[PDB]
């Protein structure tokens, strides 16, 4: 098998999870826009890829011998008898994401979502894993689960079994731009803001004192009243002043903005999705975001389901309306195509989606 | 079934709201512009899209049997007898 299994082993005999503050992070998702905002964009973003079901290896796996249209009606239409496809994906998905791992149960003809927070993995001393253990409360035998983890690194040590999260390593940010914020805000309402200071070495006698200041203070702002010189007698003396602090100095601006530019990086989603562009810049940033970001995390999904099943899966973008192709192009594609024979001409019904047409020359290339 | 649901069942038994604040926030929406707004754009917006009726899969279901010009008229003409499409439709 592999003789360093036991040594492995014992450097990480059992799951230990990553995603600590959780109570912070869901106070954050359910207050701060801009991680709400970019991880609702991501969920949603990746529930509505399809999904293809490709050809049969011939190798033995655990989920043997299921028929093909069951297990395409099970990942594209049904995946239990009670929940259905997306709210299925969609936590799937948020698994994932935030913990960093994802389970999902099997049990002859359903897949069932598993709690990530409440999983935990236990290392086979020559084998991989030895069993899945929830809860501390139930143990699942390994080949009655499907299994997906995100990349780890952990105190130093290269991590099989455990997942990092992603969202984890966002919090320090979102406190501290919070906290410019409140500050930003609170400074206004411990201000203070004179007018006018004006002074004696005499007492003055203190009510006749505050008559006067309101009288002052209504006769001289221009919306109230009229006046304007003022003439003062007796020795009372104006004393210049100047405003001591100011909030000229709070620029934030570009600080707050690095904040949020590093929330929106975290995601990796392009600006222009947060802007809006040009034209030049909308387009190919939409395949940017869907190639680089969402592909990988289903490349990892779909590897971990074609290794449980034993079929070539791979998802499929082409019903997702934000990619599909200009209709001009396409059709100059698949003229060319069809008119030089390389192609028949019911395989370009179909890439429009088209049932094929029983004409025999439909399916016959044309040579000229 | 899933033996994990007795204990799935007691992370969370009952629902709980989310929408805390609603008086102020129904304040806020009657009162201040950039929020009307965007809102209304967002409900007008999805309104609007009409709803097709593609073909039946085998598998048995709740709403067993229902011709499909039902479906269609309920969806896209009259959700029932007193209430139009649109108002159903902004309320959802």
């Amino acid at each position: 098998l592999n003789p360093g299994q036991r040594i492995i082993r014992d450097m990480e005999p059992v799951s230990h999870r990553t995603n600590r503050k959780p109570f912070t992070t869901g106070q954050a998702y359910s207050k701060i826009e801009i991680l709400n905002r970019t991880a609702n964009m991501v969920i949603d973003s990746a529930a509505e890829c399809s999904y293809t079901v490709g050809d049969k290896y011939n190798i033995v796996t655990y989920a043997n011998g299921v028929k093909t249209k069951t297990l395409d009606t099970l990942l594209n239409v049904r995946p239990n008898p009670f929940m259905d496809i997306s709210t299925f994906r969609r936590l799937v998905v948020t698994d994932l994401l935030f913990e960093g791992c994802a389970y999902i149960y099997w049990d002859g003809t359903s897949l069932y979502h598993v709690p990530a927070a409440l999983m935990q993995v236990e290392a086979d001393a020559n084998k991989f894993i030895k069993k899945f253990i929830f809860n501390n409360q139930i143990n699942y035998r390994v080949d009655e689960i499907i299994f997906i983890k995100d990349n780890s690194y952990v105190c130093g040590t290269n991590s099989q079994i455990s997942g990092q999260s992603r969202v984890a390593t966002v919090i320090d940010s979102l406190e501290k731009r919070s906290k410019m914020l409140n500050f930003k805000e609170k400074f206004l309402d411990n201000g203070t803001v004179i007018g006018l200071i004006l002074e004696t070495d005499e007492i003055l006698n203190k009510k006749l004192r505050e008559r006067k200041q309101e009288e002052l203070q209504l006769d001289y702002n221009p919306s109230t009243g009229q006046s304007s010189v003022l003439i003062l007698d007796g020795g009372m003396k104006a004393k210049p002043y100047s405003q001591i602090s100011s909030f000229k100095d709070l620029d934030f601006k570009e600080d707050i903005a690095g904040f949020n530019k590093s929330i929106c990086l975290a995601f990796g989603v392009p600006q222009v999705l947060i802007d809006g562009g040009n034209n030049a810049n909308i387009r190919p940033n939409i395949e940017l975001f869907y190639y680089m970001t969402i592909i990988p995390m289903l490349n990892k999904l779909t590897s971990s389901l074609t290794f449980f099943f034993g079929y070539k899966i791979t998802p499929n973008t082409k019903e997702v309306a934000a990619l599909t192709p200009d209709k001009e192009a396409e059709a100059k594609h698949l003229t060319s195509l069809v008119n030089n024979g390389i192609m028949t001409g019911n395989e370009a019904r179909l890439e429009l989606n088209l049932e094929p047409l029983d004409d025999e020359q439909m399916n016959r290339i044309r040579i000229p």
